[PDB]
């Protein structure tokens, strides 16, 4: 593992455990047992590290919500889209906790973030249309875009909702699965009779994980 | 109108137009054409004004989502609950824009905020159970609490979602109605056949407002 990649992963872990705002590049270097000069060789400031993390976030997002080509339309395919919701919230939780402030202070990062959000929305609408063609969902064509955008809003803001509903300042995997189960509920209401059985197996799988 | 109430309303308007963070007590006093000492007579600092605004927010919330006693179960009753969603987001939009930071810096305000959120959740669950008894909604009893909490999450975080999805830093009434229409969609999926007609009249009413 290249030192540059070690710096990116240590940063992500520290930001996820303690909040991005309180971690300095000197703390990151001490965590890796390197000089702050050694860190500067690879990254000149903290923003540049956060920019590389956003890129990692963005490529996983585009791949996790990509439309399906020749895959068979079965349970394993559906779980993969639900697994990508969980992964993104948990692996980049420092981001969801403080998105507005990170975007407001870096215009380059914000512009790239918006391009990806629009491309993820377009893929999601395609996925939903395919599930309709394949007999998994019943939705009026004119509402598929709205459903996709509403689910995207749930996943993106679930963490902030949880942080503002209690006196506890940390996110547990259990909090995240509660969120997936709310999305799974919404989708269950749009399912076809032929496909209700599968939504009950997804529900049982996620109640069992936590 | 008592000067104390004039100070509270000017503050709310300035915070809603420009963001709470950039408004000082000296700016509030200049807006009302009074000395900063005259303002101090009534309010010793900005937090005390924000505390009185939260109280106004809290009492409207408890009244707007209160369970129904002898009212007839008709369209006007349903619209009133939808109107309370719109009112709270629009009249206290500075709050929704910057909730986390306001709560993190005032422990007294946060404690009261959480008591009200729990009481609003309990009322909402009662409302939903009544609509079920009265033949408006079909939901498994074990899921009514989850639906209520998911709708509450949508209304509370819609504004933050919109502010982070564009380069435009302001909220329009149109953005807010788009949000209500997403909630109305979710509810339409849980409606009974006898009640679908009414959800189509609510939809048409809100598409027409914007």
């Amino acid at each position: 593992m290249k030192t540059r990649d070690k710096i990116i992963q240590a940063s992500l872990e520290l930001f996820n455990e303690h909040g991005e705002r309180t971690i300095t590049t000197n703390h990151i270097a001490a965590h890796l047992d390197i000089s702050p000069g050694n860190l500067y060789y690879h990254f000149r400031n903290k923003e540049d590290i956060i920019r590389c993390i956003f890129d990692q976030y963005e490529q996983h997002l585009l791949l996790g919500f990509k439309p399906y080509a020749d895959q068979k339309v079965d349970l394993e395919l559906l779980m993969s889209y639900f697994d990508a919701m969980f992964y993104t919230m948990w692996q980049f939780r420092f981001m969801y906790a403080n998105l507005a402030d990170i975007l407001a202070r870096d215009d380059t990062l914000k512009a790239r973030y918006l391009k990806v959000q629009q491309a993820v929305l377009e893929q999601s609408i395609a996925v939903l249309n395919q599930l309709k063609k394949d007999g998994i969902l019943q939705i009026e064509d004119e509402r598929i875009a709205d459903l996709a955008d509403t689910i995207k809003m749930i996943i993106g803001f679930w963490i902030s909702y949880k942080l503002t509903q209690s006196s506890i300042a940390t996110i547990s995997k259990a909090s995240l699965y509660e969120g997936l189960l709310r999305v799974l509920m919404i989708f269950k209401a749009y399912s076809t009779p032929d496909s209700l059985a599968n939504f009950d197996r997804l529900e049982q799988h996620f109640r069992s994980q936590s």
